[PDB]
């Protein structure tokens, strides 16, 4: 069952749902300190994508999360297999992107979404700021293979912009090798090849855009890019945070923004 | 740049790089806590011949300047190595045998975790990946030991370290290595010390001992007050990768310094022959 297969879980009771995606590396867990604050007044459905280590490896299709709008796919089914319309869409990072596509696809789905550090691409040109040059994302991606897990643990720290020792670094690290390494890889060539600037004009739904001020795979610059090329009313907020997954590197800060723009309309 | 600070100049100038001896492998020395590079003083004359040697100083020691101390960066250990993986990558090291002096040794693990090209083996002299005791993983301090001695620290920096110093060393008070390891421990600025203190005595590498797969030789005194023995033991049995531990008759967490004679054959042979 479509449940089964994304270990959904659905918390609260409300007319409307709150729909939480996790990003690469972590699981539902994720979002363990936000969940309180919402169940009183929202329903929340949870879920993890495809290829997590929560889930069956054998239901990864490796053409199919080669991708983005996989996921988005995914999404969809979820969405219908519950019986949640205009839902408020909160993601990190890809899942925040995958699920925009989505909106394109079915707008009758989402009422508002969410986006925790999202970025359209990561490689710059010489038209738009992304923070990777493409032969370093090159000599990164065809030795990524070989790389991950040294690649991983040495990057983590300036990712997350956390200490080896923190929490947050270990349980993103345990959740993040509990993915089998292929599958690992094949998301990570996925996330750094993509290139949604095409899509974003065509985004309908409302976007509320929540950034760390100091994120090295987002460079403050890209969420006013999205602002300027969203097709519908957007507004962009830069916390005074680190680190690319500030809900689990900075909740005290990041759950007041996030609790905020789930509240409150453009 | 702030105005007032002195302008950083070059990776090698701002931790005194020193490149010695001659050789197709580089063997690079990293001093401990309190020390700078002139505590292999007694070791380098047996290495010159045969290897290339690389020394310097990391950041915070009395050697360096204090305008490039960063408290975020040198609050954990993972700062140090990333620090030697600048230093080995601005003289195009690889493949080097890293000889470390305790918190320097685990950095260097650290930073073979994160670019295991750069390291073939590693030489520990009295490592340790925690030293409060757990439930239950004896690291040799109870934890409000360590937290009366840490809330003491900034009270006086200096009672506690001279305090302190001979039962580290197990050396006599007028030995040479008491007097060259308070001088040298002395010329930290006591803040920048402070910090270097707090980040040793609050770290826990357990968790990341799995990803370490370069050899390590873990090379400790029978008798030290900082490492038990049987932490260099369980090193042994939780690092990734293939490891051997010589336990010295020695006494003290210094014995290169300390006790040269017994521990420079020593650490001779784990450089030169391979597991």
């Amino acid at each position: 069952s479509i449940g089964l297969a994304h270990n959904v879980t659905i918390l609260g009771s409300g007319e409307t749902t709150v729909v939480l995606g996790h990003g690469y590396g972590t699981d539902q867990s994720v979002w363990k300190l936000l969940v309180p604050y919402l169940v009183d007044d929202y329903k929340v459905l949870l879920y993890d994508h495809m290829g997590a280590g929560t889930t069956n490896p054998d239901y990864f299709d490796f053409d199919r999360y080669s991708s983005l709008e996989g996921y988005s796919y995914d999404l969809i089914a979820i969405l219908e297999e519950f019986q949640v319309s205009k839902c408020i869409y909160v993601g990190h990072s890809m899942s925040s992107m995958a699920a925009a596509v989505a909106s394109i696809f079915r707008p009758d789905l989402f009422h508002k979404l969410v986006m925790i550090s999202p970025t359209p691409r990561l490689i710059n040109t010489e038209e738009y700021y992304g923070g990777f040059e493409q032969k370093v994302m090159d000599e990164t991606l065809r030795s990524l293979d070989e790389n991950f897990k040294s690649l991983s643990l040495g990057t983590a720290p300036l990712l997350l912009a956390c200490d080896l020792e923190s929490a947050a670094m270990q349980e993103y690290c345990r959740t993040l090798f509990n993915m089998r390494p292929d599958i690992a890889c094949c998301i990570t060539r996925m996330i750094c090849g993509l290139d949604l600037r095409p899509y974003l004009g065509h985004v309908t739904v409302p976007c509320h855009i929540i950034q760390s001020s100091n994120d090295i795979m987002v460079p403050v610059a890209v969420g006013e890019y999205l602002r300027k090329n969203l097709g519908g009313p957007s507004v962009v907020e830069v916390m005074p945070t680190e680190g690319h997954l500030p809900h689990l590197s900075m909740p005290e800060v990041t759950i007041p923004v996030v609790l905020r723009h789930i509240r409150q309309d453009i």
